[PDB]
């Protein structure tokens, strides 16, 4: 089937074609912008999204809100991670982790999908831990900083087959999947 | 007149009832929560929570939404400043300052004023720049650490009647009041 992925970030592109391209699903992306709330949940910002958005794209269409969470900032910078990215960038956030040894955080990826009038989100966490240094040039955003648990690599060090095995953004393209499986066959 | 004043900060409470008081107008605050989209000007946060809120609550009715923007930071905390304030805190911002020399900063506010089926916005820019560590304990937010051009003392060590007299939202209040004199009289 075909889909219509309503976003302006091209790794999030990538990422999702190759996941879902290897089991014949063709990704198309459309960039209209549309309403991002503030909020403290992802999911929130990703339902306000579609209300708006029906009725003014093609459709069947997704959209998807993540952001890294750390630990050690309180969950900062969260839903803001576009903005503090291009704000105060990676050296940002290495210069707020400035000696602190508890570098944990996790991404999330909420994946909001609408057909045939109705909506539908599937999400992913990955736990990790921001590395002392900028490591990698794959990827985008926070890749060079992030290190998912059970691995010695940051995302930036991976390929996208590798990343999405492991990251936030894989998981909930996972459950994605499966539901389209035992729904839109 | 009244005035319902819509927000959850009781600082911005007692600097816009202090100043606006004295000449006579009575502000009732009302915590009634409303939607604040994600945006590059306050001025949009505002439109749209006026849209919202209307039909909603009392009139008429104001809103306001303001920021700290620096430099250094490029513009960073800005809209999200409260976010950034309950989760990095004033802590974060000086350790993201650290060793900078160009600590120039600017605070905005916008407010938002509704009635008889019609919105309006005032504004109120004051440039300054950020201290090299906390002082005083009056006010709310950031005051601790910013000090407007022409003075020594942050905002934390000023009274309100000093910091209105100064301050972004006490500019932003002039030119409400200036409207009111001439319009609803
Ligand atoms: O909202 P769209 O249009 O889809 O594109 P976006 O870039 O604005 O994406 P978000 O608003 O949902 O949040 C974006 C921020 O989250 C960060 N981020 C999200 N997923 C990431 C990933 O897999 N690897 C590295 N950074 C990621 C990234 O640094 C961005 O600045
Ligand atoms: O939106 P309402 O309900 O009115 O209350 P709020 O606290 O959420 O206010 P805003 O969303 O408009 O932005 C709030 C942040 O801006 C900062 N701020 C705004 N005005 C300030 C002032 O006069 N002095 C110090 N900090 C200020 C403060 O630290 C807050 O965290
Ligand atoms: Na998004
Ligand atoms: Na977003
Ligand atoms: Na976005
Ligand atoms: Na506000
Ligand atoms: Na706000
Ligand atoms: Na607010």
């Amino acid at each position: 089937m075909k889909i219509f992925f309503i976003t302006s970030n091209p790794g999030k592109v990538r990422e999702v074609a190759n996941f879902l391209g290897t089991f014949g699903i063709e990704i198309v992306q459309l960039k209209h912008e549309y309403p991002e709330i503030q909020a403290e949940k992802l999911e929130d910002v990703v339902d306000f999204g579609i209300s708006w958005l029906k009725g003014k794209v093609p459709e069947p269409f997704m959209i998807e809100d993540s952001g890294l969470f750390i630990e050690s900032l309180k969950g900062f910078p969260g839903v803001y991670s576009s903005y503090v990215y291009r704000t105060i960038g990676l050296e940002g956030i290495l210069k707020l982790m400035e000696g602190a040894e508890d570098r944990r955080a996790y991404f999330k990826s909420v994946i909001g999908f609408y057909i045939d009038g109705k909506a539908y989100k599937f999400s992913g966490v990955t736990w990790g831990r921001i590395s002392n240094e900028k490591r990698g040039t794959h990827g985008f955003g926070y890749d060079p900083i992030f290190i998912p648990e059970g691995s010695q690599k940051t995302f930036a060090e991976m390929t996208i087959e590798e990343k999405n095995a492991l990251s936030h953004r894989g998981k909930a393209l996972k459950a994605f999947f499966e539901w389209l499986k035992v729904n839109l066959k």
